[PDB]
């Protein structure tokens, strides 16, 4: 099998995701439509059900709309059962669960979308057409509730395959967080507090932890090829890391979370998450910058490049970052005026690092500022749009040009309006020229490239006013004019490659598991995969793909390297996280840990999951507000189940490290349910 295989659910670098808002796409079956207040046949009441269903998607697949576009994957709304109540709205006079973000039963389907049967047809049909199916998943909450008024909505009631677990009011079981609502003041504030009025789930609760894990297996069993975790910014890192392990242990599938970042916003917690959570993230830094440059004009091409560079240093796995120019939460990219800007944003995105995602209707020039104006019904299905063709032409490149899929990014020419970058993966190359100026042409001189000597034509076929170029023996390019709004794409696909690792998934494993190595020039005869210096067991060997079983090495981060049967050594793919064992979520609590100003408390310990006594990699700074109040600190950490750990807390400020006194604390991590440890600061 090849990395481009639809069966390659662990890699998305060569794919193109098409984000669909189920209800607003296509009503393939009217018989399943809602009745009364819920439904709106007219499609004018933006907060009501329109009738979009899985059958409608199936139709768009079978009819060639999506396929003809070059889309290799689809990301649909949460398939789980939603509340049935019609919330009050002043503007739209009615607010429903049309979006599927108000869960009611994570073990059942949304009757309006279809049945498990209709879901299967979707999965199957999609697969038969070589399209991967991604689903939205929001384990952070249920629905909008009011502790005071159990008469509001459905009180955020949670069901387990029909049987009620509990509501928001009278939550004797402690399934929810009754800490009020978040104001985004702090990281901890937005975790243990309500996201708006949504009933916050207490994943620390054994029942909830188990429920959520089993709930996901239901869908994994349905044949899904990916998951989009909702509000990963509103749940504890520890629990999420532990949740990921359960998924990857059951059946690995590409997973990416939603960590909202504003304009010019950079969050260290966000970076750490993407680097340790065991899941990928939506590239908000990318998305927000692209809009600044191509849409709102609040930054230059210089800002775009710096984003490309800073991004590449922060993220350990940039090839996994899910890019995009807009979404159901943002104002539609197209905001009137010229359509050139969108196309340039699409082309840039399609040829840039990571995994591109396209919001439904982008190719239709759909407009709409703010929710729910940005969630209008599918306008038209015209395949003539310049935007529709852009995707059609560029999408496939991700499969044909490994440089576009896993290659690096390097600037070759840049001014305030012009950006000429180059994607390189060995000998394979891709050169893209963009001129944001819709009225100014530029004379390009002094340009150099890795493109072999010769004459290159535009892959876009002049679609965006692009043309051909000539590269000299010294990689120099003949001076040319970059007309206004021009977009050109030149490439060179090598005929022969050396061992080159482009991708590795998953990035979070355990000894005995199987990882998939994607790249080029591995050979047809089995070679050797090494986790540092320790060789693994080959499960399958191909020129572009290698499946290997993780060796029983010391749990920790490892660097992957390949070795063809001919002795040729590949490049290394670093920071593969090898855990100690099955993860479990344990809450650490330490009392009487008073500190000075600017001093925080951290957790260090016996295992890799605990940093292995490395104070620089200590867990924290620990929390001290919501659940527990200072001087008592706490934190949700993922640890190896059934393991006896030795730990100790420390205080860190910036230039000082105060360890806890006495002997190390000892604890045996549970095997099933979640756990909690409470200790007192040793002097
Ligand atoms: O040869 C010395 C010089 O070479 C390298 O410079 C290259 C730039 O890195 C590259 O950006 C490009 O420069 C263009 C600028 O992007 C643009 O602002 C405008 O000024 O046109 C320039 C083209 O001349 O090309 C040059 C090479 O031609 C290298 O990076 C430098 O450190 C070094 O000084
Ligand atoms: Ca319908
Ligand atoms: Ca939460």
């Amino acid at each position: 099998a090849s990395d481009t295989a639809v069966s390659n659910v662990v890699n998305y670098s060569t794919d193109v995701i098409y984000q669909i808002v189920t209800d607003r796409f296509v009503d393939g079956n009217t018989s399943n439509n809602p009745t009364g207040d819920l439904y709106d046949p007219t499609h004018t009441s933006l907060k009501k059900y329109f009738g979009g269903d899985w059958q409608g998607i199936i139709n768009k697949i079978n009819d060639g709309y999506l396929t003809g576009m070059g889309v290799t994957a689809i990301w649909i709304s949460q398939p789980v059962e939603n509340i049935y109540a019609v919330l009050p709205d002043s503007t739209f006079g009615g607010s429903t669960s049309y979006h599927g973000y108000w869960a009611r039963d994570f073990k059942r389907t949304n009757p309006y979308f279809g049945s498990f049967t209709d879901f299967q047809n979707l999965i199957n049909t999609a697969h038969a057409h070589n399209i991967k199916v991604i689903i939205d998943f929001a384990p952070n909450h249920t629905s909008p509730a009011s502790e005071t008024d159990p008469t509001y909505a459905e009180n955020g009631r949670l069901y387990d395959n029909g049987t009620l677990l509990g509501g928001y009011t009278n939550d004797t079981n402690g399934y929810f967080h009754h800490y009020g609502g978040t104001d985004f003041s702090s990281y901890e504030d937005g975790i243990y507090r309500n996201l708006f009025d949504l009933a916050d789930l207490n994943q620390q609760n054994s029942t909830i932890d188990s429920y959520l894990k089993s709930a996901i297996k239901v869908w994994l069993d349905m044949g899904i090829d990916g998951i989009r975790l909702d509000a990963v910014k509103h749940m504890p890192f520890g629990w999420q890391k532990n949740f990921m392990d359960s998924i990857l242990s059951y059946r690995p599938v590409f997973t990416f979370g939603e960590w909202f970042l504003g304009t010019n916003e950079i969050d260290v917690n966000n970076t750490y998450f993407a680097n340790e959570s065991g899941m990928s993230l939506l590239d908000f830094r990318f998305s927000q910058k692209v809009r600044q440059v191509f849409r709102d004009n609040t930054d230059t091409m210089y800002g775009l490049d710096s984003m490309i560079q800073s991004t590449a240093s922060d993220y350990n796995f940039i090839n996994d970052m899910v890019t995009f120019i807009d979404n159901h939460d943002m104002d539609r990219f197209y905001n009137g005026g010229s359509t050139r800007p969108v196309e340039q944003a699409l082309a840039f995105t399609l040829t840039s690092r990571g995994v591109p995602a396209i919001y439904y209707g982008t190719e239709q020039y759909m407009t709409g500022n703010g929710d729910p104006y940005n969630r209008a019904m599918m306008t038209s299905f015209n395949t003539s749009t310049t935007a529709y063709n852009v995707i059609k032409k560029l999408a496939p490149l991700r499969k044909s040009n490994p440089a576009i899929a896993y290659g690096t990014t390097q600037q070759r020419w840049i001014n305030n309006d012009v950006y000429i970058y180059e994607r390189k993966f060995g000998n394979n190359v891709a050169l893209v020229a963009i001129n944001r100026n819709l009225s100014t042409s530029y004379n390009i001189t002094g340009l150099y490239t890795a493109l072999p000597a010769g004459t290159y034509t535009d892959v876009l076929g002049g679609l965006l006013n692009g043309n051909s170029i000539s590269v000299a023996s010294d990689g120099s390019v003949t001076p040319f004019t970059l007309s206004a709004g021009e977009v050109a794409v030149w490439q060179y696909v090598s005929s022969s490659n050396s061992p080159l690792i482009g991708h590795v998934g998953p990035t979070m494993t355990k000894a005995g598991q199987t990882i998939t190595i994607d790249g080029r020039g591995f050979g047809t005869t089995s070679g050797q995969v090494l986790f540092g210096s320790t060789a693994g067991t080959i499960v399958s060997w191909d020129d572009t793909e290698v499946k290997v079983k993780v060796p029983s090495v010391t749990p920790g981060k490892y660097n992957i390297s390949l070795k063809t049967s001919s002795g040729a050594t590949s490049n290394t793919y670093n920071n593969i996280n090898i855990l100690t064992g099955n993860q479990i979520c344990v809450r650490f609590v330490v009392n009487n840990a008073s500190t000075v100003y600017g001093e925080n408390v951290y957790l260090t310990g016996n295992v890799a999951e605990l940093g292995n006594w490395d104070t620089s990699k200590a867990i924290g700074p620990m929390f001290n507000q919501v659940v527990y109040q200072y001087p008592t600190w706490y934190y949700d950490v993922s640890v190896p189940a059934g393991t006896t750990i030795q730990f100790k807390f420390i205080k860190k400020n910036g230039n000082t490290i105060t360890w806890e006194g006495g002997s190390n604390h000892t604890y045996t991590v549970p095997s099933s349910s979640t756990g909690t440890v409470i200790v007192n600061w040793q002097q």
